[PDB]
């Protein structure tokens, strides 16, 4: 197929062996799952990285919308129980479903603190930083001087930052630091969040005013 969801996930059944497991898929896959319950997929063809497992499951080659699942072993038990997965877009191509079997559309890190992933078109983050406030744990100071944009992911260059005890909503800036005046700010609109509890990361891009909760942009 032309289209694959890496599925992540982070701990399968209790005392199972990869040679009793299968993944048993249906919805807009390539190859609905059929034959109960042999007709899984096979874990072992599962790979072992640092998340847990991965297994890419090949996608419908159109309307590629929704995803359904469960894990299963050869007595036919259903261990999982069923569950379901929202594509964002058709493009979406790796998901993390962690140990309460809650899905993820990127890596979810440690608590209490808010990744910030920045993009730009050229993909030059010399001397850009981001200026932070509201329920960050230590905001930035000295303007222009933020938090370096340093550090380099698959969602343009990141930072980490450290939340307060109780935090709802954070606030921060993309500045250009080789500018002044107003053009050190790379739009003009302070960028607000306050879904904290559902997500670990945030993407934010080029001189996009809006916070998006996932890497594909939507809204």
């Amino acid at each position: 197929a032309s289209h694959h969801l890496r599925m992540h996930f982070k701990t399968l059944p209790a005392g199972e062996s990869l040679g009793s497991l299968g993944l048993w898929v249906w919805g807009d896959v390539d190859q609905p799952s059929k034959d109960w319950p042999n007709g899984a997929i096979t874990m072992t063809k599962a790979k072992k990285d640092d998340y847990g497992y991965y297994l890419d499951v090949p996608l419908a080659a159109k309307h590629r919308q929704q995803v359904s699942y469960l894990i299963n072993n050869k007595a036919g038990e259903n261990l999982s129980k069923d569950q379901h997965i929202s594509l964002l877009t058709p493009k979406m191509n790796e998901v993390w479903i962690d140990e309460n079997y809650h899905a993820h559309a990127y890596r979810p890190l440690k608590e209490g603190y808010l990744r910030i992933n920045y993009h730009n078109q050229s993909g030059h983050y010399d001397n850009l930083a981001v200026w932070t406030f509201k329920d960050v744990k230590t905001p930035t100071t000295d303007w222009p001087n933020g938090l370096d944009l340093s550090h380099k992911g698959h969602y343009g260059a990141y930072v980490d930052v450290p939340l307060k005890e109780g935090a709802n909503e954070i606030g921060f800036l993309i500045l250009d630091k080789s500018k002044t005046g107003d053009a050190i700010k790379v739009q003009p609109k302070d960028y607000l969040f306050k879904e904290l509890d559902n997500h670990t990361q945030v993407f934010v891009k080029d001189t996009d005013p809006k916070v998006y909760n996932n890497p594909y942009y939507i809204d």
